[PDB]
């Protein structure tokens, strides 16, 4: 699923999500967020699984982007893990961690969770 | 806390998370399960804030391993997001999601959700 | 809300949750899955925020259900934690934690994590 | 494990947790956060699996608070998910979803994620 992957994807926020997969399984592009104090694109990168099983499960894979770049950093990193679902209406189901970098204090409070889907439109 | 990061982690099951910080923000290394379905050392990347705040927060960081090597292929992806905190007792404290590839009928049952500490000891 | 709440809710794997919504912020009533080794009605409680802001803010809410009957029992639970979103097309969104008992040695792998949208149709 | 859950418990925060576990599966009692924007006690109903396994597993429960009382509303609501483990050491090991209400504008950020751990000391 290297060509299935890679690409520009969308989610339900309008965010943008530019991904290459590699032969070795990394995932390596851009993320620009719709929402938030985040502006322009961030770097990721993950892994994916690349020799899916072939009974019609989807494709494990997870990325990071942590919130710096040159305009803006909110000290703070994404994590999305999820799976790809081929065909006409190609998919990316995730669950994302987004952790803030905290005192000890408010460390119970750290970690905001949540759920994107991405399309190719 | 490029420093701080690099090195050898463990956490509280005694799996062995091995990474290198760049200056870039990237973290590349491997990592190695004491459980689960998992055998000898899986490839990891993943970003961290590399200017973080100087308040005492933690510096925000994640991680991907897809369960993929020469070995087995458990047909997953684990990614962790959390904190460093230096100081004496360094930690690395982190909530990870583990999305498996399912059909669609399994896909509500595709992640577990759960929480490591890493410590350099 | 306790009229808004109360009631019939349908989710997107077809689970029908029954609820009565209290004056004091009480949730009780049942919960059938449409999926996993579970079958026919099971109890469940909660509660809700029963003075929400007026700011057009969700109302906040949880339930539990232990699945366990008079037909099965899954030695499992899940919470659901969302908010009530009332209109012309009224919606419960949540988030939800299914936490099963496991030895030690599992307990790793003990909670699945998702998502689940409830609507009255 | 009626016996065994019934009782005072305290989490790493310093968090009080007074439950009664009813022969039906019922949990109702008081929580009183250390933390956040909270004071003292707030309603709690949930479930457990009165019937658990006996090859030593844990005992799945939940329940919830709704974060109104006579003193603040927060607009919020916190679920636990866990295992109750019994012995010399008894525990609740849990995670937790903190859904506030949002605009739908803000429903991204609504829900915090952690983990509590509960002991009788």
């Amino acid at each position: 699923d290297q060509a299935g992957i890679t690409g520009t994807w969308y989610n339900q926020l309008g965010s943008t999500f530019i991904v290459t997969a590699g032969a070795d399984g990394a995932l390596t592009g851009t993320y620009e967020s719709a929402v938030g104090n985040a502006e322009s694109r961030y770097v990721l990168t993950g892994r994916y699984d690349s020799a899916p099983a072939t009974d019609g499960s989807g494709t494990a894979l997870g990325w990071t982007v942590a919130w710096k770049n040159n305009y803006r950093n909110a000290h703070s990193a994404t994590t999305w893990s999820g799976q790809y679902v081929g065909g006409a209406e190609a998919r990316i189901n995730t669950q994302w961690l987004l952790t803030s970098g905290t005192t000890e204090a408010n460390a119970w409070k750290s970690t905001l969770v949540g759920h994107d889907t991405f399309t190719k439109v």
